[PDB]
């Protein structure tokens, strides 16, 4: 139903041909960190109709505290955003959202595993396998527990795409694209960009790993700092969207939530059943909902 996506040299080609989807990242599914409330049918189906979104991530903790590690419910949340999305003919990112994916690689091999049982043959999911690697090496922590994963998940589900996290906070693509993983189709890596806080600097790394000849996708990027804090840099934010589109990068926006922090895009008690009208968007989700519903 919706097209299948692949890669060939430094694109994400959807249905064979060159393009690029926007949407939405949902906060942390953890037991008590209140993004829980919007992993929902509803939810879903209003970023759908309202946001003209093409895009849901299910940003499943793991090792953090009332993550999956601990909390067996969150993947409960996951397949609920999964199946809706599926429902909705959008695309669906499975996001093992952890900073130390590699410690924990049995339990992430054993939950791609199922996942790639249960939806291998939808094109609508994408397999992120490590958020945000910390300031790790690319080719001695990252790379290995990648290729570990992605041999798993390829034995069942020969094409969907997996995304790679790189290091320090998914910034630096530019070590991956110097040694790249080979020999499995369809593999993305992971660049994360807060406009608040990376402008051009960072654009000149995913530059450079473009010209090396790697795929990217933005799976997370907020408006404001990269802590999750303080004002929209519309501007900034306007140069990001430019450099994605210039080289079709599918993004996600963070987050889609209602905590008083900046990068949430809901004023907090937007309704878990979505239909929230222009007051209920902070300026973050303002700004975001405009990007999402104009892309092309």
């Amino acid at each position: 139903m919706v097209a299948p996506i692949t890669t060939s040299g430094n694109k994400v080609l959807f249905g064979g041909q060159q393009g690029s989807i926007a949407g939405n990242s949902f906060f942390w599914s953890n037991t008590g960190w209140g993004g829980e409330k919007y992993y929902n049918a509803q939810t879903v189906a209003w970023l759908k109709s309202d946001w003209k979104s093409s895009l849901v991530r299910a940003a499943m903790g793991v090792d953090e505290s009332g993550g999956y590690i601990t909390d067996s419910y969150n993947k409960t949340r996951v397949t609920t955003v999964v199946d809706a999305a599926i429902a909705n003919n959008m695309y669906v990112i499975i996001d093992w959202h952890s900073h130390h994916a590699e410690q924990y690689q049995s339990q992430a091999i054993a939950f791609f595993k199922e996942m790639a049982t249960k939806y291998g043959n939808n094109n609508n999911v994408i397999y992120e396998i490590y958020n945000e690697p910390l300031q790790v090496s690319w080719s001695s922590v990252i790379k290995p527990y990648a290729t570990a994963v992605i041999a798993e998940i390829r034995k069942i589900d020969p094409d969907n795409l997996i995304v790679v996290g790189t290091p320090t906070w998914s910034q630096d693509v530019d070590v991956a694209a110097n040694d790249p993983i080979t020999g499995y189709a369809n593999i993305a890596y992971t660049l994360h960009f807060y406009a608040g806080t990376h402008g051009q600097s960072l654009r000149n790394k995913a530059s450079t790993a473009l010209s090396k000849g790697i795929p990217l996708f933005v799976t997370e990027w907020g408006s404001v700092n990269a802590d999750g804090g303080g004002s929209v840099a519309t501007a900034e934010t306007n140069s990001w969207v430019s450099f994605m589109k210039t080289n079709n990068i599918s993004n996600a926006n963070w987050a889609l939530n209602d905590k008083a922090e900046g990068a949430s895009a809901l004023v907090s008690g937007a309704s878990a059943n979505g239909g929230w009208t222009s007051s209920q968007l902070t300026a973050s989700g303002t700004l975001a909902k405009s990007i999402i519903s104009g892309w092309p």
